[PDB]
Formats: C-alpha cells, sequence, structure tokens
C-alpha cells in the first residue's frame, strides 16, 4: 500500500553535505576511493570568507564536504552580507557538529518543487525549523529543517549547484568513475524509532515503505526518496551496533549512505583495488556456505558465473518478493565506528525501475547467521 | 662557523605529528599523495580509548596523524589510568588545536640520547614546559616543551614506533614508496623572528646555521636537525606570505615540512601523477626563462636531459658554494593556505652527506622574480 500522502511535491535526493574539520582531505580521499568527480567549489578562491566547500559528483550522486575557516576572516561581515555560499552554514555550528560526533552527515539534501512551501508546511507540520527559506541570486531556494539528532533535512527547489560555486577547471577534474550514479536511501540511527517516526512522517506526509535493531522505512509518493531509521534492541547477546554508534557518535546521526551502482562488480573490483591505497576498506567477507547457498536462492537471477563474481568480491544478496537486492557494506567512513557506505544494485520491478525494489537486505541478518554457523558445521 | 653548543645530545628528526579532525582521511590522502606506508597504528582496535593515531613512514620519514575520540568513551579514566598511547595527549588542548589553527603540526619530534635530560636542560635554559618526562613501558620515554605557537618540541629516547602501537598487519599495509627517506628541515612561522630565534637556540644550544620575509636556521650539533624560522615584513608591495599564514591560521605555526626524497624525478612524477586523484598539487611552475638560464647556473651539476626533467616536473635549482639544492613546493596541504610540503634533494658536500649541504633556496626568490621579467619581456 502507498498512500502518496507527501505534503509537498518532493521530486529525488540532490546532495549529501558532509561537515568536516578539513574538507580538502576528507574530499581527495572520497574522490580516490569512491571514483567521484572534484565538480564544484565554493572556497577562498571564489571568495568565500566562511568555509570551504568541496563538490564530488558521481552520476546523479552529489557528495559535498565543508569545513569553517576562521571566523576572524569573516568577523566583519553579518548576515546580509555573508559570503558564506551555504547561507545555513554557522562556525560555531559546524565546530560543534564536528567535535561532537566527528566526521558525518550534516544535511540530507532532497530536491522538491517549491522550497518555500516544503519549508512552511513542514514546520505548520511539527518540523522543528533549522534554516529558513532564503532564495540565492534569484534562482535557488533553500531551507533546512531538523531531520534526528544534528542532521538536518534540506530542501533545496530551482527556478529553472548553487549560486556561487564555481565549476572546477577540467585540469583539476579528473573524470574518474567506478560506476556508482545515484543515491538510493540515507539510514538515521536514533534511540526511540517510534518518536523518530511519528516526527518525520508527520512534517513529510513520507509513509511507511512496505540482531540488535528495529527498523522502519519512510518514503516520499514514488518511493525515491527512502529514509530508513533504526533503534537499538537492548538485552540481546551480542551488543546493538546501534548502541554503539549511539555511544560513539554522541547521539542520533546518520548510519549510512547507501549507492547505487550501475554496475556492483565494476565498483567494488574498482573499490577494492584501492582500499589499502588511500580508498575504502569493507567489512568482513561472510563465509563460503552463504555462497554456496546461493544458487539455491538467486539461481533465478544470477549465473554460476555472476555468483562466482559476488563471492571473490564479498556481495550480499537479498530478494522480497518483487526484486533482488545485491549490497554490501564498507567499514567506516572515518575515526569513529559510525558513518558508513553501502554500495548497492537492484534487479528487477521494471515499469524505469520502482525504488526500494528488492527492500533494503534485511533477509540478510538471518541468511548470514545461518551461513556462519553451517560454516563452522 | 659551528660552534657545536647543543645543552644535551641530539641525534635525527624522528616523526613530525599532525592534530587533526579525523585521522583517518588525512593519513589515507597522505599516504596515497606521497606515496607512505601505513606502518603503525594506536585507536580502538588496540585498546585506546582517548585518541586515534596513525603512523605512515616512507624511508627513515615518520608521519603520525592524530585526532581526539568522544570524550565519554575515556571519561572514567585518569592520567595514571589512561589509555592514550601519547600521554601528553589532551582532548581539549587537540580540539582546540585544530579549531584555531585548521590541520597542522602539533608536534616536531627529534630523539635524542636522554629524554628526561633534553627536557630539565631545556625548561633549566628558559623552554617553557609542554608536558613532563614520561616513561613508556620502561622503554621510551617522551617529554615535550613549546617551539613557537601551539607547536611543541618533542624529545623522544630509547633504552634499546612507541609502546601501544600495533605494526599493521600486511594486508592492509600496501607497500608504497615514491622515494621519499627522511625530513630534511621543519620551518616555523612567526610574528617575530628575534624573539623565537632567542628562546629556542636559548634552550637548545643549537646554533645559527651559515621577497616578503627575513629568516634564519638553527641547526644541532651535526647539523641534522634542522628549524628554519621565518617572520613577516611589512610595508612590502606584495604582501608577505608570511603574513597571510599568520592571519589564516591563527597565529605562528609549523609553515612547511621539507622532505628528502632519493630520486626527486622519480618522487615528483609519481606525485604529479596523484595530484587531480586524491593527491597533493603543486605551486605554479616558474616560466621557461629560469630553465633556459639552468644551464649556466647548474650545467656543471646536472646534463641537459637532467635540466630537461627539471623543466617538466617544475623543479627549481639553487647552489651555495658548497652544494647544489633541488626543491619545489607543493600547494597547502589542507583547506587553509598555511602549512604546505616540500621535496627535497641535495647534490655534494660528501664526506655520508653532510647537512643542509645546499642551502635552503633563498638564491630562488631573486632568480624566480628575474627569470618572471625576462619570460615577460
Ligand atoms: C545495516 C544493514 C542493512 C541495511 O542497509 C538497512 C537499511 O538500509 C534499512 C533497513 C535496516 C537495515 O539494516 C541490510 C543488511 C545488514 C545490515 N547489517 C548491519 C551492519 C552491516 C555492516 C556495517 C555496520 C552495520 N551496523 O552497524 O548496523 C547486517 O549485519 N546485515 C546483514
Ligand atoms: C619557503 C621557500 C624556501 C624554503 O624552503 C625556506 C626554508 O626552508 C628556510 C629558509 C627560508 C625559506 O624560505 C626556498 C625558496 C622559496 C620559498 N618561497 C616561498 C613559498 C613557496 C611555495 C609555497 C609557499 C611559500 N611561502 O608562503 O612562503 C619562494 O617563493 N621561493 C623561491
Ligand atoms: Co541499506
Ligand atoms: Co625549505
Amino acid at each position: 500500500k502507498n498512500p502518496k500522502s507527501d505534503k509537498f511535491k518532493v521530486k529525488r535526493f540532490h546532495h549529501i553535505e558532509f561537515w568536516c574539520g578539513d574538507a580538502t582531505n576528507v574530499a581527495r580521499r572520497f574522490s580516490w576511493g569512491l571514483g567521484m568527480r572534484f565538480s564544484a567549489k565554493s572556497d577562498l578562491s571564489t571568495g568565500n570568507m566562511v568555509h570551504a566547500s568541496y563538490l564530488l559528483t558521481s552520476g546523479d550522486l552529489r557528495f559535498l564536504f565543508t569545513a569553517p575557516y576562521s571566523p576572524s576572516l569573516s568577523a566583519g561581515e553579518i548576515k546580509p552580507t555573508t559570503t558564506a555560499s551555504i547561507p545555513s552554514f554557522d562556525h560555531g555550528s559546524c565546530r560543534s557538529f564536528f567535535s561532537s560526533h566527528g566526521l558525518g552527515v550534516r544535511a540530507v539534501a532532497i530536491e522538491v518543487e517549491d522550497a518555500e512551501s516544503a519549508f512552511s508546511i513542514s514546520v505548520a507540520n511539527g518540523a522543528i525549523p533549522s534554516s529558513p527559506p532564503i532564495v540565492l541570486n534569484e534562482a535557488v531556494t533553500i531551507a533546512e529543517v531538523k531531520l534526528y539528532g544534528d542532521v538536518v533535512l534540506r530542501y533545496v527547489s530551482y527556478k529553472a549547484f548553487l549560486p556561487g560555486f564555481e565549476r572546477v577547471e577540467d585540469a583539476s577534474s579528473f573524470p574518474l568513475d567506478y560506476g556508482i550514479r545515484r543515491l538510493d536511501h540515507a539510514v538515521g540511527n536514533v534511540p526511540e524509532l517510534g518518536p523518530a517516526l511519528t516526527y518525520v512522517a508527520g512534517f513529510t506526509g513520507f509513509h511507511q515503505f512496505a540482531s540488535g535493531l528495529n527498523s522502519a522505512v519512510l518514503a516520499s509518493n514514488d518511493e525515491m526518496v527512502l529514509l530508513p531509521i533504526n533503534e537499538p534492541v537492548h538485552g540481546t547477546k551480542r551488543k546493538s551496533q546501534i548502541q554503539t554508534y549511539l555511544e560513539h557518535n554522541e547521539g542520533a546521526g546518520l548510519q549510512h549512505l547507501a549507492l547505487m551502482s550501475e554496475d556492483i562488480f565494476r565498483t567494488l573490483r574498482e573499490m577494492r583495488k584501492r582500499s589499502s591505497i588511500g580508498g575504502f576498506d569493507f567489512m568482513p567477507s561472510p563465509p563460503p556456505t552463504y555462497y554456496q547457498n546461493l544458487k539455491k536462492r538467486v539461481g533465478d537471477v544470477l549465473s554460476d558465473d555472476q555468483i562466482k563474481e559476488c563471492e571473490e568480491l564479498g556481495i550480499l544478496v537479498d530478494r522480497d518478493d518483487q526484486g533482488t537486492l545485491l549490497q554490501i557494506f564498507t567499514k567506516p567512513l572515518g575515526d569513529r565506528p559510525t558513518i558508513f557506505i553501502e554500495i548497492i544494485q537492484r534487479v528487477g520491478c521494471m515499469m524505469y525501475q520502482s525504488g526500494g525494489c528488492g527492500g533494503f537486505g534485511k533477509g540478510n541478518f538471518s541468511e548470514l547467521f545461518k551461513s556462519i554457523e553451517e560454516y563452522e558445521k
């Protein structure tokens, strides 16, 4: 069931913004590790005396990395005279965020028809305001409401990246590409799922999309904006990884970003080649009992050779009634065991491909455990 | 002249420690960009609940990257019970440093015969204490005194990296190597050169080793520990880059690290290949008038082919009465126009090679300017 109850018109994920201590080093690491092109900037060299912001793109996926400069550089500025290209930016908020949580996501940005309307309707429906709608260069409108923890849901709307960003000159813009194409879903960890769901569904109208954690997925009308949320389950034998996150992150925040690849085998080969030379490490592969049991469950979908590819790369496979999901998880992106990335590819539900096709892999919790035991034998 | 007036016995540069917001991302970026191997760690996985520290090595060069975890992870600890592997580490000091200066060098570490003696003699001779000598695992002694700004001179002595660091398992330790072998000199920017010199020479006994800036070099008895210091010169037509540094860094700090390569041509080819794909950008090359005028000044030392190599790579050349210096400068290492790296190779003064052979390139200030004008023509 899909009541299509969005309170305003939502398009697609637009970008994810990381709040960093040094945006340069994080952006260069991510660029190399994920195969994303350096495509736009806003920093001292473009007249921004407030923050350094670097945009990486791969397909439709936009990763923005932002850090504050010395406040002394902009001490004479006021909000009407600011040289910041993102008017919601605040030195104190950014420094507090990063010292409290370490590296992680500040903003999940979705494009909407009308960001002013999206904000007012959201706030009228319980959203906690974070940054009021501001029209940039009479061309783009930006507004922010609290999502969970210190993460904000950012609305962006275009009359026709952002004003005051410059496109990067081609000599500095190496066209890296490992096959990642768009953001599939963005997942938050909170201490209590119930109140988090009620708040977010309450101001968006997003509907509930149909071990250590309880989880639920909120989705927009066409189910292309997918926002899962997790809570811990206490009292279990192994400690909840959601609780571990909350402890190391100092509370609620973004847990993982799932990135859709147009060729997850190519993506994972390219990423794994680079893990030890500046890129991203992947979680421990599951035992071969998992791949032995794969013929049975997805021999329908994947050939023996394509299943061989999965075992080499550590790809996990899940399947619901509609489609098939291939997935794998990176180790944490930074110092703390908090935010990680998921690489994703979905098979099925062709109409374009409908959103969430194949689910989110929760079948892989049981299959993994079972596979571990059958491997011990 | 070399009065050999060290007040304690100094060996070699031991390591440079960066204070970061996220040590993981900086270390992975530097590893890839400089060709340094990931060789040791101290973090959650080794029982350190206080800070994450990752060591990169290339030859004798040791770069350490450190960031604080959430203080809540170690809130029950006291200094006698600390799980920090570097006992001088302090959450508040590190967060203050990084939010004030951004990414940069906290510690210039030199190995000494006796770090307890080095500290006491230093403090008896005017050094401002920063961290008292602490003996780690009855094997290594560590102590710190203020150098300039919030940079400390760290003394390390070994009875026979540090206790509580683990060597990295080989699957995670890719043997990158672009030819960098050791730290040649480490340079500070201060507002006033005179008082800075008097302080540091005063507690070390280091002797003065024989445009926008005034500069002087302090050196140990065998002139292998080289600590140049710069001050700005105000009133010039172009603004002093030393003053720019002081403004963006919020005061005195480390300006550049000069890294000796056993093959600067190989190093720069390897680094330049990686600039746009996660590595380091280099400063704008000087005009061809510089390379045309190179035969005349160093045709003695470098063949036409080796001079061709210099023009391709942007290498600068200087020469004093004793030796020849090849050098090139990176763009800033992070968001702020503050700290950068210099790649270095020295030709001459064979005995081993005596320290500082060829000087530090100050002849290249005039040669560069001249070369610019002769290029305009
Ligand atoms: C997070 C996750 C997903 C997943 O993507 C997801 C959603 O997108 C919304 C629905 C709830 C959900 O779990 C799917 C399968 C999983 C899994 N995890 C946990 C995990 C794995 C690697 C690193 C950290 C963590 N961790 O700390 O939880 C796991 O073991 N299996 C088998
Ligand atoms: C720092 C420097 C050195 C140098 O290494 C050095 C020492 O090791 C101790 C003696 C004083 C000294 O200058 C040598 C030649 C130089 C130079 N600079 C400035 C520079 C260059 C690139 C990026 C930033 C800056 N900058 O901001 O100054 C320059 O133009 N030329 C020709
Ligand atoms: Co997921
Ligand atoms: Co130098």
